[PDB]
């Protein structure tokens, strides 16, 4: 069983990365980390999303992860996609140094994130507070600036 | 057991790129493996999935053939072959590869799971195993790593 992973975020523009996942065990939380640079200062939302397709770039890897079929939310939030974990901060220089520890997401099991894309978007997400049906579905967080594809890690 | 469709974008430094599609319409039944890889020299090119879905050092950080059994590398008709050896793909006149590959060993679920592993297609020839160097049964001697990139779960 993968105790690791990584991606590579890339775009069609400046926004690129990459994270890690870490998992101790398949009970367990994941934790997040790695550096993102190219953004705008402020929140972005980063959610995993259902496919690792991008035969067609970001757009390709289809909607929020989300097997349960629920609301999107935040990740501290009952009702949530599996792939929901809100937002990442960019510093002034563009630079967002990411550190998540969450315990929906997993590298094993029915919410197995690997095989996956990553997403980081252009705006934040709304964490499903914004009185609207988008805001229940992507949490208004706009374009996907750079995705990549979770691979097991060694 | 769930994933039937899979997905890869073959991309490096130089022309060559791709998009490979893989199906396996039943999880203990054979993966069907398709696609157009353009940017080629015309021949033989190594085509293997690689251990790590690790691109962070390009094709170089996923490390070496997928090979949970521990056997030699061979081609993909041998007993004796990693589970990542799918053999070659040849690139016609115009520098296109128009792959077609049915394999039985490797899988899109369970332990030889490709899913979130890197495939790869390779400078020259793998020899399958046949070159009489101790290169050959590690990588068949197909150099360097052209393309790349991590398999995806697809719609
Ligand atoms: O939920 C978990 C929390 C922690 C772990 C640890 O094994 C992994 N520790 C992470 C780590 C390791 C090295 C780092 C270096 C620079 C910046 C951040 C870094 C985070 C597992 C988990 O599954
Ligand atoms: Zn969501
Ligand atoms: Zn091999």
């Amino acid at each position: 069983m993968a105790t690791k992973a990584v991606c590579v975020l890339k775009g069609d523009g400046p926004v690129q990365g990459i994270i890690n996942f870490e998992q101790k065990e398949s009970n367990g939380p994941v934790k997040v980390w790695g550096s993102i640079k190219g953004l705008t200062e402020g929140l972005h939302g980063f959610h995993v999303h259902e496919f690792g397709d991008n035969t067609a770039g970001c757009t390709s890897a289809g909607p929020h992860f989300n097997p349960l079929s629920r609301k999107h939310g935040g990740p501290k939030d009952e009702e949530r996609h599996v792939g929901d974990l809100g937002n990442v901060t960019a510093d002034k220089d563009g630079v967002a140094d990411v550190s998540i520890e969450d315990s929906v997401i997993s590298l094993s099991g029915d919410h197995c994130i690997i095989g996956r894309t990553l997403v980081v978007h252009e705006k934040a997400d709304d964490l499903g507070k914004g009185g609207n049906e988008e805001s229940t579905k992507t949490g208004n967080a706009g374009s996907r600036l750079a995705c990549g594809v979770i691979g097991i890690a060694q």
